[PDB]
């Protein structure tokens, strides 16, 4: 894997961006095991959304997508859609547990 | 970090889910940089098409829901897109 400014073409910018996606989709695929993990740690059902952990965790992402030359918004709604789709797995594992 | 199974509470959950949320922040970093890199070489549409069923298949085989984590991907590569599109007008 090259780095951007020592790409020769699209074969190797591609090559890059899969490994980036892919190493995405297995970061996520370890965030669900923590998330899991979580459940046994959890008062009651009610204790789930957390919700002065997930208010502080989105502005957190945007300060680092500031930090690493992206737009705040775009990060922060990424976030927040993830957090909200691991919620309601979380609530999921824990009901069915 | 811990690996899930040893942490022993919230504070060890909660520092690896920072830990690895960062860690795709700093990915989708990387990743904007490339997508700069390639103007020069834009929606590339056979390139999309292709890539989206790919993140689908990734996202099953780490044990996600595909269609949330497709779906995430056609975000981002269209935001991405917009910005490759901004830095060849830009420049
Ligand atoms: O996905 C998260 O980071 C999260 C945060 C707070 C509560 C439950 C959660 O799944
Ligand atoms: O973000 C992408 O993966 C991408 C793919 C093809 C063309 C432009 C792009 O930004």
């Amino acid at each position: 894997m090259k780095t951007p400014e020592d790409c020769t073409g699209l074969a190797d910018i591609r090559e890059a961006i899969d490994r980036i996606d892919l190493d995405i989709v297995q970061a996520l695929g370890r965030r669900m095991d923590y998330v899991k993990a979580a459940s046994r740690f959890e008062a009651s059902e009610a204790a789930i959304p957390a919700p002065e952990r997930v208010a502080a965790m989105l502005p957190e992402r945007a300060r680092w997508a500031e930090e690493n030359g992206l737009d705040a918004p775009f990060v922060e709604g990424l976030f927040a859609q993830i957090i909200h789709w691991y919620i309601a797995e979380q609530i999921k594992y824990w009901r069915q547990t």
